[PDB]
């Protein structure tokens, strides 16, 4: 048993919620939240906006010194930094930018990431500002993620596109 609640069950180990990340991560305290990274990790919008000014920019300080260390991520890479207020770590996983036109078949080498880990709270990846299709975006989820993922889906509207759809 874990303490997420108000969840639609889609597969064994995938569910959906309609709940803003940024709320959900403050309640949970999950072990791993995902973040909407990009490869520079900076965090100015959508998911990962949302996160670090929860986190007060501790999210963006963080980030700017594993860069200047390690330097950029890759698209379809991850790597685990502090959680700060939100969850224990924090998973920033790239997922492609159709807006910047990457490949979206590293749309399932980003969600294979979230396999190192045994439970999630995560958002859609490369949906939303990132330029795809969220049905596929959640479709690529349900056949690459085998660990225990809690997707939180932003809004109602959203929420309802997804789950109608769902074969
Ligand atoms: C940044 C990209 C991946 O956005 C996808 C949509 N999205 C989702 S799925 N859950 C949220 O909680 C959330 N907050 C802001 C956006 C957002």
């Amino acid at each position: 048993v874990n303490s997420f609640s108000g969840y639609l069950k889609l597969t064994d180990n995938v569910y959906i919620k309609n709940a803003d990340i940024v709320e959900e991560a403050k309640k949970v305290k999950p072990t791993v939240v995902v973040n909407a990274a990009n490869v520079y990790l900076k965090h100015g919008g959508g998911v990962a906006g949302a996160l670090n000014k929860a986190t007060n920019n501790a999210m963006q300080v963080e980030s700017d010194d594993y860069i200047a260390t390690n330097g950029p991520l890759k698209v379809g890479g991850s790597c685990v930094l502090s959680g700060h207020n939100l969850a224990k770590h924090c998973l920033h996983v790239v997922g492609p930018n159709v807006n910047k036109g990457e490949d979206i078949q590293l749309l399932k080498s980003a969600y294979e990431n979230f396999n190192q880990h045994e439970v999630l709270l995560a958002p859609l990846l490369s949906a939303g500002i990132f330029g795809a299709d969220p049905i596929h975006s959640l479709r690529v989820c349900v056949d690459t993620v085998r660990t225990n993922v809690y997707l939180a889906v932003f809004d109602k509207n959203l929420y309802d596109k997804l789950v109608s759809s769902f074969l």
